[PDB]
């Protein structure tokens, strides 16, 4: 190699140098390529970090870590408390907050800088619970914009979350799917320790610093060597902000390994945790006093953001694959707060994932982890579409670990850990935004960390790279946006078929006992088929179809559907169930009733014979017969165009939802509007499948089998108003249930539906936005709400955790 040359006047230089030369940037330590004099010139420590009364007006001495001399301000290198100790100034924390209506920047600043202050393991409840010891953070929080918590991404580990913050992408798309990974195409392994993580090939997407660079905005570094202490990181950022206009970056990052580092040792609320929270707050204080000195404290936007929280976890709460598997040695486990399993050797053709899962399913009474094939994980986790994510996964219960065998845990160190399902309260983390671009004293609802990349791009005037945020859904955070989104254009307009077919044209092998026979009640049934009740059942406009297809709008007394001539079933079925609505049962004579739809050709219909011949597959209905508004209207629910294929095991789930839960939600929420439909995602990419991607059909037919069924359940946020007459904001909960031929996922399934079904639905809670990706549909096109507010609503997730 080559080291010689000097960091003289180059400490923490922003552009990298090429060999021959030794490096003086904050990455050099990691390449053992710093110049011989790096520590000496760049990592000065003499006299510590604060001005004292006597150092005031001192003679500049270049060996000091920071300066209290008369020239320090313009040299850009005073200690952060200089003006307080020597010029009678006040600490930023002691000043009242004053609204920052416009940026107040020094001449030459083209745009307010962004500083991202990122804290590791900063659990959401530390904001309330540590508030006495964190006065600077608490001023940021209460004078700026803050959420009660921010939802990390799964796994709730450091690398997936930091890189998701930086890219707006799910780990499956960015590639950093855990703190440890194996990539079979590379044949390589990635870890926290080691040089492997420095290779380019792991890091997908386009993180904020690159977005910035490519578009002409300069960035400080987003990597700090572990041995550079926090005080020096702050001084380096402050120095960079004193650079000349042509050289000065616009976006900066600070990172603290605390409080995570302590949390692992002592638990989230260990008595030892007070100090690290004091010490982070003191750092924030140094940055803010430093900004105030440079007259930048009403100019810079500051983001205080965590990557994940921290949970109580101990060695005795470890489940061992050795208590379940006899073939334990033929597998590799990525262990801990999640499990990922693959074959130890791919020259082993006796390795069977099928039997591995079976041996891990529902085996002990209080079993603290649950196996899944990755494509069967809740769709809200978005954790399947990457060759680095193993087919077998274990979702581990909060407070537990999974290990391969006892030797692995002993050959108790720790009291805290994180990595669990990102809905878990103890995994939630923080967000505060403070500055001219953020709002003043404003609380916003919790949101997902995938949304921030768009906002940081807005804050810096950048166009974001394509990402998983929904741009506009966080506009309510900002005093001025620059992003006004517009509704996507409908691609396919519907047909509106009338009565075009006689009953005898159909040979579907279907039967119904419906031959049971007046211009009042026959002009009425005509009007219902023309959409006379459509304002009742279709409350927010019809969904828009965002891809090219052929489909028909079908109207009925009790429901409206968008029926796909390609997939031979509805894409969406819309209906409203008022608080007053009544549950009836299906009359005996109509148990097996399926009726041809005279609006839709035999050639674009399902048939009953296929369901008869298919021994695995049965069928269900999207608008539930149980909720029909009259005995005559019920006939509408048995139309072949309301049928969808369903495994008998799944009919147990679906029947309970339709018979029991919809009515329950209607009475609790004062009416609900329900939109239900099928989802096809056979390649588990989270995106609607094209017809040529379907792997399963009802036997001997072209009726495709859904991988999932969704419902979107909307009511009035002010529940004193009924769902069909709501004048203000809406409230939504949704789900994406896996369409599975067994109920192995639910260990209590041999019991009554009242003991397990709702728990399954809760697990498979979803955002309307997840359902849009999966169906190519766009919901809520006609409301009186602003589009920004609708976007927020579409990104909402009902989590079913208790309060924070
Ligand atoms: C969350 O958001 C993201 C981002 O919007 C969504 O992900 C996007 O989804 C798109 C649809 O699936 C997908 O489009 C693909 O793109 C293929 C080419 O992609 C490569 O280039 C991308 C662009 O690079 C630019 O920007 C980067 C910096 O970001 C620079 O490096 C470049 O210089 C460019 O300027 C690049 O982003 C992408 O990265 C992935 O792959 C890398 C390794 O190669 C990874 O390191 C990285 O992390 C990305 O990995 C993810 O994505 C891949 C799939 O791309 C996935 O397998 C991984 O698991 C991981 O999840 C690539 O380098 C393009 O080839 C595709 O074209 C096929 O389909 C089209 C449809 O229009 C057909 O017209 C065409 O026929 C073609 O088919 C051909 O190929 C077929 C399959 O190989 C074959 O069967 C067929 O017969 C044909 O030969 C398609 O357009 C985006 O790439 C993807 N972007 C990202 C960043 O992931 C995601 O969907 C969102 N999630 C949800 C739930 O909504
Ligand atoms: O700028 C970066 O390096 C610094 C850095 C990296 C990470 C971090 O922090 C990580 C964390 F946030 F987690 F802390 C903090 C940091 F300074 N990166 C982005 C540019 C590349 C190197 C890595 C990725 N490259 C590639 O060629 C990719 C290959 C495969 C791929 N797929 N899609 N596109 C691609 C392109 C060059
Ligand atoms: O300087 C850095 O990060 C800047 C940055 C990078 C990217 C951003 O993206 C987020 C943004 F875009 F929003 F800014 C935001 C940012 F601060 N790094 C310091 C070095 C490590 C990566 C982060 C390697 N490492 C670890 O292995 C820790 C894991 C867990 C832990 N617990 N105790 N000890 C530890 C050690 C920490
Ligand atoms: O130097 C860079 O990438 C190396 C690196 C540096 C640090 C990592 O990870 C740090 C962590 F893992 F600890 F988080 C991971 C890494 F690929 N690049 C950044 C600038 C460009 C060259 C490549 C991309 N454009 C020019
Ligand atoms: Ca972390
Ligand atoms: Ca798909
Ligand atoms: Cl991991
Ligand atoms: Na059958
Ligand atoms: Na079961």
């Amino acid at each position: 190699t080559a080291t010689s040359g000097s960091c003289k006047g180059r400490c923490f230089e922003l552009q990298e140098v090429g060999p021959p030369d030794c490096r003086c940037d904050n990455l050099c330590k990691s390449y053992s390529s710093c110049c011989h004099d790096f520590d000496e010139l760049c990592l000065k420590t003499a006299r510590g970090w604060e001005c004292t009364k006597d150092r005031c007006g001192e003679v500049r001495n270049e060996e000091n870590a920071c300066h209290c001399s008369e020239d320090c301000l313009s040299r850009g290198d005073c200690c952060t408390n200089y003006q307080v100790v020597c010029k009678g100034e006040s600490h930023w924390v002691d000043d009242d907050c004053e609204e920052i209506k416009v940026p107040e920047c020094p001449a030459g600043f083209v745009r307010p800088p962004l500083i991202i202050f990122s804290v590791d393991g900063f659990r959401a409840s530390y904001m309330k619970k540590g508030s006495k010891v964190m006065p600077n953070i608490e001023k940021l929080r209460s004078c700026g914009t803050h959420a009660p918590y921010m939802r990390p991404v799964y796994p709730t580990k450091t690398f997936p979350n930091l890189y998701t913050l930086a890219t707006g992408l799910y780990p499956e798309s960015h590639g950093i799917v855990g703190n440890s990974m194996y990539d079979p195409v590379f044949d390589a392994s990635f870890h926290l320790r080691g040089r492997e993580k420095f290779n380019h090939r792991w890091w997908g997407g386009q993180p904020l610093w690159i977005t910035a660079t490519k578009q002409g905005v300069r960035a400080g570094t987003f990597f700090w060597s572990v041995s550079i202490p926090h005080e020096r990181r702050i001084l380096t950022i402050l120095q960079w902000l004193s650079l000349p206009d042509n050289e000065r970056p616009s976006v900066y990052a600070f990172y603290s390994e605390q409080p995570d580092f302590s949390g692992h040792k002592y638990g989230p609320f260990g008595p030892e945790m007070t100090n690290p929270l004091r010490e982070i707050d003191k750092t924030v204080g140094q940055l803010m006093d430093g900004l105030k000195q440079l007259r930048l404290h009403r100019c810079v936007n500051v983001i205080f953001v965590g990557d994940h929280g921290m949970e109580d976890v101990t060695c005795d709460r470890t489940e061992f694959l050795s208590n379940y598997l006899t073939n334990v040695d033929d597998i590799t486990l990525v262990p801990g707060t999640l499990g990922r399993i693959r074959a130890k050797s791919i020259n082993n053709s006796k390795y069977d994932p099928k039997t591995i899962i079976a041996a891990l399913t529902c085996k002990k009474p209080d079993q603290h982890f649950k196996p899944y094939m990755k494509q069967h994980l809740p769709k809200r986790l978005h954790y399947a579409n990457n060759r680095r994510i193993e087919d077998i996964h274990l979702l581990v219960d909060r407070r537990w670990h999974v290990a391969r065998k006892p030797l692995d845990v002993y050959k108790c160190f720790f009291q805290g850990d994180h990595g669990f399902d990102n809905k878990v309260n103890s995994m939630q983390t923080v967000f505060v935004g403070y500055g001219p671009t953020f709002k003043y004293r404003t609380k916003v609802p919790p949101f997902e960390n995938i949304e921030l990349y768009n906002v940081m791009c807005d804050l810096l005037g950048l166009k974001p790279a394509p990402n998983n945020g929904t741009h506009g859904s966080l506009n309510h955070l900002l005093r001025t946006n620059t992003f006004r989104p517009t509704m996507p254009d409908e691609v396919s307009r519907p047909n509106y078929p009338g009565i075009m077919y006689l009953q005898s044209e159909f040979d579907l092998g279907c039967t119904c006992d419906d031959k049971v026979e007046n211009k009042l009640e026959e002009l009425n049934k005509r009007l219902h088929t023309k959409g006379s009740t459509k304002e009742r059942h279709l409350l927010y406009g019809r969904p828009a179809v965002l891809y090219r297809t052929s489909y028909d709008i079908l109207y009925h007394t009790d429901f409206e559907s968008g029926y796909s001539e390609i997939f031979l079933m509805p894409l969406w079925t819309s209906y409203t169930i008022s608080k007053q609505a009544e549950v009836s049962s299906i009359p005996e004579h109509l148990t097996n009733c399926v009726r041809p739809d005279v609006r839709v050709s035999p050639g674009f219909s399902q048939n009953c014979l296929a369901y008869k011949n298919d021994k695995q597959m049965s069928y269900g209905f999207l608008f539930p017969p149980y909720l029909s508004s009259s005995p005559e209207a019920k006939y509408d629910a048995f139309l072949v165009t309301n049928m969808v294929p369903m495994y008998p095991a799944f009919k147990r789930v679906w029947a309970y939802f339709q018979r029991v839960l919809v009515k329950k939600y209607a009475s609790e929420r004062n009416g609900v509007n329900v939109i239900s439909g099928p989802i096809f995602d056979y390649n588990y990419d989270g995106l609607r499948d094209t017809e040529d991607e379907i792997k399963q059909y009802v036997e001997g037919s072209s009726i495709p089998v859904p991988t999932h069924y969704y419902s979107i359940i909307t009511s009035c946020l002010d529940f004193t108003q009924p769902a069909d007459k709501c004048d203000g904001p809406l409230s939504v909960s949704s789900f994406i249930l896996p369409h599975r031929p067994d109920n192995d996922e639910s260990c209590n399934s041999s019991e009554d539906e009242s003991k397990w079904v709702e728990e399954l639905m809760k697990m498979h809670t979803a955002r309307v936005r997840d359902i849009e990706h999966l169906t190519g549909l766009d919901f809520y096109r006609k409301t009186s709400r602003s589009y920004s507010e609708i976007l927020t609503l579409k990104t909402y997730l009902h989590t079913y955790e208790s309060e924070i």
